[PDB]
C-alpha cells in the first residue's frame, strides 16, 4: 500500500538514484578489522567487501577461523541468513565448514562461476554424481545426488559428510542462472517463482540454521534476494503490507553487512517484487501459478 504509493511516487519524479545515494549515505559503518589482517587477504574476493567484525560468521577451526561470510539477523521478522561471496579456489573447503557447523539446509547461488569473461566464483559443487569432492583441510566430503534443470535456474540435491564423525546431510542448491551482475532479474514473476522454491523447499524455516545466500561479493543481488524475502515475510507475520518501510528494512540489513543491494536499479526492483509478492501473502494463491508460466521455466 504505502510501499505503493512511494514507488509511483519516485519512479514518476525519477528519483531511484537520490532515494538510493540517501540509503548510502546512512547506511552503518562498522570496523571489519579481522577481514583486514594481513593472513586474511587471500581469503577475500574483493579488497572493498568486508564483514563486520561484529556479525562475522567465525568458523570453528583453531587456526584461523576466518571466512568473508555475515550473519543477517532480522530480529523483527525472526529470520536469519549468512551472506557470503563466492568461494575462492582456497575457501571451498572453509565455505562447506561453515555450512555444516551452522546447520544450514539450503544455499542459494545468485550468479554464475563466469560473468563478464572472469571467474567470478569458485567451482565449490561437484557436477558430476560419480566425481564426488573431498575436501582435505577441513575433512568434508561432498557428493551430488540430483539435480533439477529448469529453463533459467537448477535445484541440487547435495550430500555432505563430516568424514570425522560420518554423519551426512541433506543440502540443496538453488542456483539462479540468469541475473546478471550488477543487474536485476529478467521479471519480478521469474525473481519470485524461484524465491518462493526455495521457501517450499523448507530451507528457511526456523528448525534449521540460517540459509547460505551468495552471488559474487554477496552484496548486490544476493541483498536484493534478502530484502525481498524479509519484506515479504514482515508483511506475512502482521498480514499487513502498509506496514513495511522497505528503506528502513534495508538500512537494518546493512547493520551486519556492508553494500547490500548495489545499484538504484536493484532497489527499484526489490520494490517492485515486494508488491507483486505481496498478492499471494494477503491471500491469492492463484498468482503463483501465474509466475510459474510468466516465468517460462518450463523452457
Amino acid at each position: 500500500m504505502e510501499m505503493e504509493k512511494e514507488f509511483e511516487q519516485i519512479d514518476k519524479s525519477g528519483s531511484w538514484a537520490a532515494i538510493y545515494q540517501d540509503i548510502r549515505h546512512e547506511a552503518s559503518d562498522f570496523p571489519c578489522r579481522v577481514a583486514k589482517l594481513p593472513k586474511n587477504k587471500n581469503r577475500n574476493r574483493y579488497r572493498d567487501v568486508s564483514p563486520f567484525d561484529h556479525s562475522r560468521i567465525k568458523l570453528h577451526q583453531e587456526d584461523n577461523d576466518y571466512i568473508n561470510a555475515s550473519l543477517i539477523k532480522m530480529e523483527e521478522a525472526q529470520r536469519s541468513y549468512i551472506l557470503t561471496q563466492g568461494p575462492l579456489p582456497n575457501t571451498c573447503g572453509h565455505f562447506w565448514e561453515m555450512v555444516w557447523e551452522q546447520k544450514s539446509r539450503g544455499v542459494v547461488m545468485l550468479n554464475r562461476v563466469m560473468e563478464k569473461g572472469s571467474l567470478k566464483c569458485a567451482q565449490y559443487w561437484p557436477q558430476k554424481e560419480e566425481k564426488e569432492m573431498i575436501f582435505e583441510d577441513t575433512n568434508l566430503k561432498l557428493t551430488l545426488i540430483s539435480e533439477d534443470i529448469k529453463s533459467y535456474y537448477t535445484v541440487r540435491q547435495l550430500e555432505l559428510e563430516n568424514l570425522t564423525t560420518q554423519e551426512t546431510r541433506e543440502i540443496l542448491h538453488f542456483h539462479y542462472g540468469t541475473w546478471p551482475d550488477f543487474g536485476v532479474p529478467e521479471s519480478p514473476a521469474s525473481f519470485l517463482n524461484f524465491l518462493f522454491k526455495v521457501r517450499e523447499s523448507g530451507s528457511l524455516s526456523p528448525e534449521h540454521g540460517p540459509v547460505v545466500v551468495h552471488c559474487s561479493a554477496g552484496i548486490g543481488r544476493s541483498g536484493t534476494f534478502c530484502l525481498a524475502d524479509t519484506c515479504l515475510l514482515l508483511m506475512d507475520k502482521r498480514k499487513d503490507p502498509s506496514s513495511v518501510d522497505i528503506k528502513k528494512v534495508l538500512l537494518e540489513m546493512r547493520k551486519f553487512r556492508m553494500g547490500l543491494i548495489q545499484t538504484a536499479d536493484q532497489l527499484r526492483f526489490s520494490y517492485l517484487a515486494v508488491i507483486e509478492g505481496a498478492k499471494f501473502i494477503m491471500g491469492d494463491s492463484s498468482v503463483q501459478d501465474q509466475w510459474k508460466e510468466l516465468s517460462h521455466e518450463d523452457l
